[PDB]
């Protein structure tokens, strides 16, 4: 009997044509490619189900709505287009990040393919996103890789922070849906169920770094079990195997994020001013402390 709020489903249909890209595929939401008929334009068109686990989520969509909407001046941020809704789905029409996930470049096989220059970029980018919502007080609590994008991958593109579904305000309850996130990427105080912070954001930037520079997880174990310990003692492999090819600078960054007390991690702000982030584009003209004059 609910009345739909959002553009029809005819005129959806009437705009745009999906693809044969399906994207992506959760057990309440699919993410397929479409094209504007009118410009050519593609689009990311995600398909989030209203009814989920016996409850009603459209009030809860309607929030991921608002904080999209709010970000859509950060370019760090996917932005929303458009929004459509039938009587089982909210249809987001979201930009197109056409490099796709930047877990792809944490695979062992694409290791060769992203320099140092380009791991700095892209934490920066990160950085600068992160630090946008936590000014802004969201916190994203699911910045596992499979949820930062690409613009491209040939060549390296801009990154786009997607899937704002467990976003909450600082200091909200961690409940079921905190700690139910995929195990290997949640933060120490999630377990401990201590109340939302913008650190747990910091603690996952922590993560992205040390898989974007080694190519392995650092928390996964053999089994859930295991990685709960790895997380709860924040057993991390810093061995001069897996670390051979890494600077100090990008070992000091991880080390100041992988804290198990929140309290102790940097802010997004102070981590925009780590030194291992200051780069100078050598195609510029520094101008020294030490004038002509
Ligand atoms: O899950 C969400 O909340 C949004 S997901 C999404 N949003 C915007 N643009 C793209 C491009 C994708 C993409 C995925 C895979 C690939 C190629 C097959 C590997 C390229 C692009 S996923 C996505």
């Amino acid at each position: 009997t609910e009345n739909l709020y959002f553009q029809s489903m005819e005129n959806f249909n009437n705009f745009y044509i999906l693809t044969s890209k399906e994207l992506g595929r959760g057990k309440f939401a699919v993410v397929r490619q479409c094209i504007s008929k009118s410009t050519g334009q593609e689009y990311a068109a995600k398909f989030l189900k209203k009814r989920r686990r016996g409850q009603d989520c459209r009030a809860e969509i309607l929030h991921e709505i608002a904080v999209l909407e709010l970000a859509k001046s950060c370019p760090r941020v996917i932005n929303l287009h458009e929004v459509y809704e039938n009587t089982s789905e909210i249809i987001l029409i979201l930009e197109y990040a056409a490099g796709g996930e930047i877990f792809s470049l944490c695979l062992p096989e694409l290791a060769e393919m992203v320099s140092e220059n380009d791991v700095i970029r892209l934490i920066k980018q990160i950085l600068e996103g992160v630090y946008y919502l936590h000014q802004n007080n969201i916190v994203h609590l699911d910045l596992k890789p499979q949820n930062i994008l690409l613009s491209s991958i040939y060549p390296l593109g801009d990154i786009k922070i997607v899937d704002f579904g467990m976003s909450r305000k600082i200091g909200h309850a961690c409940e079921l849906r905190e700690i139910m996130g995929t195990p290997e990427y949640l933060a120490p105080e999630i377990l401990n169920y201590d109340p939302i912070t913008t650190a747990t954001d910091m603690w996952n930037i922590g993560i992205i770094a040390y898989m974007l520079l080694t190519h392995t997880s650092p928390f996964v174990g053999e089994d859930n079990q295991e990685t709960y310990l790895n997380i709860s003692q924040v057993n991390v492999d810093y061995s001069e195997e897996t670390f051979s090819s890494v600077s100090q600078l990008a070992t000091d960054f991880i080390q100041s994020l992988l804290v198990k007390n929140p309290e102790k991690r940097p802010t997004a702000e102070i981590c925009l001013s780590h030194s291992w982030l200051q780069q100078w584009d050598f195609e510029n003209l520094f101008h020294p402390e030490e004038t002509s004059s």
